[PDB]
């Protein structure tokens, strides 16, 4: 009844790439139960980012993932308090993103504040000389684990040439709100497609777009 079937958000970002520093921020909407969202992003400071902007765009929102089969919402289910993600990006050549996120509610618009980590880019890959063109669609797969729930899984960017590069992410997220209030869920899988919309001034403004799905395997079981 606090989440709508429309709404807005307002985002801030702050953090260090190979020490450049930078801050950005946003505003969005969607439809946390269609499952979808759009994002319009300006790098506020640190631009025209010495990177590409793709390895921040997981960064730009849990709560606008589309449940089916009764999958209960760890998402939906913390508000009003809200909650936490906390991640860690290993991409195969070397660099690690870490990331440390807060979701929170106020006045009918969802607030997100996050601090970015970034180091060990190689200098000739493609995030730093910026070869990179959008991430492939991903799965995710995810299982409560001590008093939150844990998420894993592997995007593909992809490259000017054609190949990509992979990366993994550990994340975990944690309730604003003492157990008690909310169910925990199996394990199950959400997909997401992630979409570079639009970008302006060699990324210093980015339109992003986003529909994530809830819902288990359907592989039938001998058991």
């Amino acid at each position: 009844e606090l989440i709508t079937e429309n709404m807005h958000m307002k985002l801030y970002m702050e953090g260090t790439v190979n020490n450049h520093h930078f801050k950005c921020t946003s505003e969005g909407e969607g439809k946390p139960y269609e499952g979808t969202q759009t994002q319009r992003i300006k790098v506020v400071e640190g631009g025209p980012l010495p990177f590409a902007f793709d390895i921040l765009a997981t960064s730009f929102s849990h709560t606008f993932i589309n449940h089916t089969q009764g999958i209960p919402d760890f998402w939906k289910q913390s508000f009003p308090e809200g909650f936490t993600w906390e991640r860690v990006t290993t991409y195969e050549d070397g660099g690690v993103l870490t990331a440390t996120q807060d979701t929170s509610l106020q006045d009918g618009c969802l607030i997100y504040n996050v601090k970015i980590r970034g180091v060990n880019f190689p200098s000739n890959g493609p995030v730093m000389q910026k070869k990179t063109l959008g991430w492939e669609a991903h799965t995710e797969m995810l299982y409560p684990a001590d008093g939150g729930l844990e998420g894993r899984a592997d995007l593909a960017l992809k490259l000017v040439g054609g190949g990509h590069l992979i990366c993994n992410f550990k994340t975990t997220y944690r309730s604003k709100k003492p157990a008690k209030n909310l169910k925990m869920p199996g394990v199950y899988y959400v997909d997401y497609r992630l979409e570079r919309i639009k970008e302006a001034d060699k990324e210093t403004y980015v339109e992003q777009h986003e529909v994530a799905v809830a819902r288990y395997c359907d592989l039938p079981s001998k058991l």
